[PDB]
């Protein structure tokens, strides 16, 4: 149906916007602390601590399968990246501090992305 097609064109345009949002968010992580999943080989206890791991590569895989239906879903995953890190790592660490910075800087990007997703529909 043409209705189905038009919904698919909306999903695709959301996907394009979310890709640019994701690149912008990831530039706020020049150290690449959040680039890849935490390794269970190097933090073998990780999953006793953190129930839903997230990272930018996993977000990117989901994005390219057009797996985000809206901005809310994408933001939930970005938030898990931050929130996971701030629980596992202590306040005095380079990891926790990189999370705080990503959060603060990412908040600006997401503020306007929310207006672009509303605005362009
Ligand atoms: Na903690």
């Amino acid at each position: 149906s043409m209705e189905q097609v038009a919904m698919e064109l909306r999903l695709t345009e959301l996907t394009r916007l979310l890709r640019s949002v994701l690149d912008q968010l990831q530039d706020k992580d020049p150290a690449r602390i959040f680039a890849q999943p935490v390794s269970l080989k190097e933090v073998p206890d990780y999953l006793d601590h953190i129930k839903h791991p997230m990272d930018f590569a996993t977000m990117r895989k989901r994005l390219e399968a057009q797996g985000y239906k809206n901005l809310h879903e994408f933001e939930e995953d970005f938030d898990l990246i931050i929130d996971n890190c701030m629980k596992y790592n202590a306040r005095d660490t380079v990891f926790y501090r990189a999370a705080v910075r990503l959060r603060d800087q990412g908040g600006v990007v997401l503020r306007q992305a929310r207006r672009e997703v509303d605005s362009i529909g």
